[PDB]
């Protein structure tokens, strides 16, 4: 309730460290993916991602994004596989955009942003909940996916659509029926390295998994995401744009591919 952390000038990533200081830590995300240095690993398992029975419950403007909610009351959608031990059930997924398409990913590939990240949440059930989850080095798997401008996703458009009705922080609306199997590219070949949330509280908890193949998104697909609100009804107007964390340092970690 007392957080003031942003994406703003005087609030953004280079500020976070005061309030947060594990900003500076040992494996902190996102980084920037040199394809050229991170090694096939032939003992990574084949990645299962399985959402058929993922229910989705309603969509949310936090003020920094926009979450996609699921029923995690059950083992429904999971994440497994991969260098993943044990099952991970989905919980939110949202993006991180840029306010022009040169630009908005976390994570970069030899440097390259792209114009937004899809991240889907999924927590260790061994864990028992998320918020113990978070407290643990492996508690959580997040499945990044990139997004280029170019064609539509149809399977996104539900999302766009929806949108105008939590334009500003606070906002909520019901969402369900939601299929995430359209937001996928035809290829689950990644990366995968050690890392963390890239939102306060930046904890170390995260096993990322990110994608090779980006999907493509439409230029009025992104725009609408840029005409959101970071502000709440009735404040001035701060479009919602350029919710991304810059790259941070590798440090003593090995990003390791699962193709060749
Ligand atoms: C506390 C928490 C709960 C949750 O369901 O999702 C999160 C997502 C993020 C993130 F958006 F910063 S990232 N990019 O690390 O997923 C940060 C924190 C949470
Ligand atoms: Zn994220």
């Amino acid at each position: 309730m007392s957080h003031h952390w942003g994406y703003g000038k005087h609030n953004g990533p280079e500020h976070w460290h005061k309030d947060f200081p594990i900003a500076k830590g040992e494996r902190q995300s996102p980084v920037d993916i040199d394809t050229h240095t991170a090694k096939y690993d032939p003992s990574l398992k084949p990645l299962s991602v399985s959402y058929d029975q993922a229910t989705s419950l309603r969509i949310l403007n936090n003020g920094h994004a926009f979450n996609v909610e699921f029923d995690d009351s059950q083992d429904k959608a999971v994440l497994k596989g991969g260098p993943l031990d044990g099952t991970y059930r989905l919980i939110q997924f949202h993006f991180h955009w840029g306010s022009l398409d040169g630009q908005g990913s976390e994570h970069t590939v030899d440097k390259k942003k792209y114009a937004a990240e899809l991240h889907l949440v999924h927590w260790n059930t061994k864990y028992g909940d998320f918020g113990k989850a978070v407290q643990q080095p492996d508690g959580l798997a997040v499945l990044g996916i990139f997004l280029k401008v170019g064609s539509a996703k149809p399977g996104l458009q539900k999302v766009v659509d929806v949108l105008d009705s939590i334009k500003t922080k606070g906002k909520s609306a019901d969402f369900t029926n939601f299929d995430p199997r359209g937001l996928l590219p035809e290829s689950l070949d990644y990366w995968t390295y050690p890392g963390s949330l890239t939102t306060p509280p930046l904890l170390e908890c995260v096993t990322w998994i990110v994608l090779k193949e980006p999907i493509s998104v439409s230029s009025e697909q992104v725009l609408k995401f840029r005409k959101l609100n970071f502000n709440g009804e009735g404040e001035p107007e701060e479009l919602m744009v350029d919710n991304w964390r810059p790259a941070q340092p590798l440090k003593n970690r090995q990003i390791k591919a699962s193709f060749k």
